[PDB]
C-alpha cells in the first residue's frame, strides 16, 4: 500500500472559462478568451467558451458530485471580468455573489477552496491598454486582488496569483496559440517580466488584506530528456519550467540560460524590479502532464524528437517519473516551504459504453503511475501537501475546443449530463483511503 501523510489535501481542478459558460452574463465584461474565440481560425472547429458545461447555472450539482466522491479540495478559479467589468474601476455584486455561493456551498460540505486568481481569462477591456505587456498591470492585478482579498478572504485561506505564466507570456504573445494571439518576442517577455510583477503586488496586498490564510503560484512543467549525451535539456527547464519565475521569487534575477537566450527582450532596466518580485510566498503550485526528449537543433535552438512512448489523445508522452523528478528538483533548487500538484491529469478518447458507464482505464492508469511517483517524492522529504486532478469535468480545452476531454466525469454536451468516468469512481476510493493499494 501506499498511504500518503495524514490531512494530505486530495483535489480536482477546473478555470472558470473552460467550464461555466454564459460569459456575458449578469454584467460580465468581454474576456480576451471570449473575443479570441470568437474569431474566426483561432479555436478548432470554431468552439468557444459560451456555453461549456454550463457550470454558471449547474455549479451546485458539480459541488454535489465533489462531494459524493469525497473529494476534500476543489481548485477554480475567479472570471477577473465577473468581478471587474471593466478590469479595474465598477466591482459587480453579481459576479462576487456566484462565486461566494459557491464558497460557501463549498465549506458547508467540508471542501477545501483553493482559489486560482488568474486562469487566463483577463478582461477585454484591460486588453485594448496592453494587457500583460503594460507595466500598469501590477496596478490593475493588485486591486482585481484586493477585490477578491476582501470579499472572500475571511472564509477562502489558500490562494493562487496565476496560473502558468509561462504560458499566459509564450502561448498568448509569442506563439498566438492562446489569447490575446500575438507574436512578438518582446511583447512576450515584457509579458514574462510584468506577470512576475503583477504577482508580487497581490501577495503584498495579501499580507495587509488576510493576515491569516495562505499564496502561492502555480508553474507548467514538463520531464526533459537530453535525447543522448543535456544544455538544451537545461535550458528547456531553466525556460518552460518554475526556474522561470522562481529564480526571480528566491534568488532575485532569471535563471541564467534565459539571459542568455533573452537578455534583449526584457526591459533594459528589469533588474530594478527584482527586489519586489522577491516578495514571500507560502508554497509552490506545480503542474505536470509530459515528458519531452529534446535536442539541440541549429535551426529557440531546441526542438523535440518523437519517442514511441505511449501518448494521450493530446499526443503528449506519457512519462510517470517526470513528477517525481520535478518535485525532487524544486526541493533541491528553491526549497520552497510547501508544494501541490496543482494539475495532473489526461486526455482520452473516451465514450459512454452501452452499459451507460465510461470505461477509461487509461486513465486510471495514467493517474495511478503519477500518484506513486508523487508519494516516492514525500518518502523522499519533498513538503508535498495536496495533489489536483485535472479536471473535475470534460471542458473547453482552448484552442482544441471542447475536442479533448481530460475530465474524471464526463459532460454530454448534448444534454449537459454528467457521467462520473471509471476514474472518478477509482479516484473516490484513493482519498478515501487517502493511498493506493
Ligand atoms: O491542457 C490541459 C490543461 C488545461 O486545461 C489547463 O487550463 C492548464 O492549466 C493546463 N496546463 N497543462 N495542462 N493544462
Amino acid at each position: 500500500v501506499k498511504k500518503f501523510p495524514e490531512g494530505f489535501l486530495w483535489g480536482v481542478a477546473t478555470a472558470s472559462y473552460q467550464i461555466e459558460g454564459s460569459p456575458l452574463a449578469d454584467g460580465a465584461g468581454m474576456s480576451i478568451w471570449h473575443t479570441f474565440s470568437h474569431t474566426p481560425g483561432n479555436v478548432k472547429n470554431g468552439d468557444t467558451g459560451d456555453v461549456a458545461c454550463d457550470h454558471y447555472n449547474r455549479w451546485k450539482e458539480d459541488i454535489e458530485i465533489i462531494e459524493k466522491l469525497g473529494v476534500k479540495a476543489y481548485r477554480f478559479s475567479i472570471s477577473w471580468p465577473r468581478i471587474l467589468p471593466e478590469g479595474t474601476g465598477r466591482v459587480n455584486q453579481k459576479g462576487l455573489d456566484f462565486y461566494n455561493r459557491i464558497i460557501d456551498t463549498l465549506l458547508e460540505k467540508g471542501i477545501t477552496p483553493f482559489v486560482t486568481i488568474y486562469h487566463w481569462d483577463l478582461p477585454f477591456a484591460l486588453q485594448l491598454k496592453g494587457g500583460w505587456a503594460n507595466r500598469e498591470i501590477a496596478d490593475w492585478f493588485a486591486e482585481y486582488s484586493r477585490v477578491l482579498f476582501e470579499n472572500f478572504g475571511d472564509r477562502v485561506k489558500n490562494w493562487i496569483t496565476l496560473n502558468e505564466p509561462w504560458v499566459v507570456a509564450i502561448v498568448g504573445h509569442l506563439y498566438g496559440v492562446h489569447a490575446p494571439g500575438m507574436r512578438d518576442i518582446y511583447v512576450a517577455f515584457r509579458a514574462v517580466h510584468n506577470l512576475l510583477r503583477a504577482h508580487a503586488r497581490a501577495v503584498k496586498v495579501f499580507r495587509e488584506t488576510v493576515k491569516d490564510g495562505k499564496i502561492g503560484i502555480v508553474f507548467n512543467n514538463g520531464y526533459f530528456e537530453p535525447a543522448s549525451e543535456i544544455r538544451a535539456v537545461r535550458f528547456m527547464h531553466q525556460f518552460n519550467n518554475y526556474p522561470l519565475f522562481l529564480n526571480p521569487i528566491y534568488r532575485g534575477d532569471y535563471p541564467e540560460l534565459v539571459l542568455e537566450f533573452a537578455r534583449e527582450y526584457l526591459p533594459e532596466n528589469y533588474k530594478d524590479d527584482m527586489s519586489e518580485i522577491q516578495e514571500k510566498i507560502d508554497f509552490v503550485g506545480l503542474n505536470y502532464y509530459s515528458g519531452h526528449l529534446v535536442k539541440f537543433d541549429p535551426d529557440a535552438k531546441v526542438s523535440f524528437v518523437e519517442r514511441d512512448l505511449p501518448k494521450t489523445a493530446m499526443g503528449w508522452e506519457i512519462v510517470p517519473e517526470g513528477i517525481y523528478w520535478i518535485l525532487k528538483k524544486v526541493k533541491e533548487e528553491y526549497n520552497p516551504p510547501e508544494v501541490y500538484i496543482t494539475e495532473n491529469g489526461a486526455a482520452f478518447d473516451d465514450v459512454v459504453s452501452e452499459d451507460g458507464r465510461v470505461h477509461d482505464q487509461n486513465r486510471i492508469d495514467y493517474l495511478k503511475a503519477h500518484i506513486g511517483q508523487a508519494w516516492k517524492a514525500i518518502q523522499e522529504g519533498v513538503p508535498l501537501k495536496g495533489y489536483f486532478v485535472w479536471s473535475l469535468l470534460d471542458n473547453f480545452e482552448w484552442a482544441e475546443g471542447y475536442s479533448k476531454r481530460f475530465g474524471i466525469v464526463y459532460v454530454d454536451y448534448s444534454t449537459q449530463k454528467r457521467i462520473v468516468k471509471d476514474s472518478g469512481y477509482w479516484y473516490s476510493n484513493v482519498v478515501k483511503n487517502n493511498g493506493l493499494e
